[PDB]
């Protein structure tokens, strides 16, 4: 699965109250930019209406047959490129969401989920963003690990 348009829209449908709205918006924007700088994709935010990629914070059963599980465990999930639910990214509202090294950093989690939104599966490289399990990495000048660059380059050339 892969997108056939280069300019994709996204919409943040709701917000965790644990971060300022500005910090939620910056986490999401920066997570998309990680992939944009390694691909031809251009991400465009809309405030209402139907976007290619919906982003939301939900708890437990939330209408897609993949319920969240409360604190810890599954932090978020995302759907492969396609119409409707395709591309969408959901975050477990019951987590602690941070902009620090404390569990769990929203920017890093979003970055992983957006890999799925663009067509990547999990990686077996423990250093890869797309590794199945979360590990905090310094965020200040974070760039995609080389394994993830390889992955998105394989899809979008
Ligand atoms: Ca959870
Ligand atoms: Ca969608
Ligand atoms: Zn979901
Ligand atoms: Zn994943």
């Amino acid at each position: 699965p892969k997108w056939e348009r280069t300019n994709l829209t996204y919409r943040i449908r709701n917000y965790t109250p644990q971060l300022s709205e500005a910090e939620v918006e910056r986490a999401i924007k920066d997570a998309f930019e990680l992939w944009s700088v390694a691909s031809p994709l251009i991400f465009t935010r809309i405030s209402q209406g139907e976007a290619d990629i919906n982003i939301a914070f939900y708890q437990r059963d939330h209408g897609d047959n993949s319920p969240f599980d409360g604190p810890n465990g599954i932090l978020a999930h995302a759907f492969q490129p396609g119409q409707g639910i395709g591309g969408d990214a959901h975050f477990d509202a019951e987590e602690t969401w941070t902009n620090t090294s404390a569990n769990y950093n929203l920017f890093l989690v979003a970055a992983h989920e957006f890999g799925h939104s663009l067509g990547l599966a999990h990686s077996s490289d423990p250093g890869a963003l797309m590794y199945p399990n979360y590990a905090f990495r310094e965020t200040s000048n974070y760039s995609l690990p080389q394994d993830d660059i390889d992955g998105i380059q394989a899809i979008y050339g």
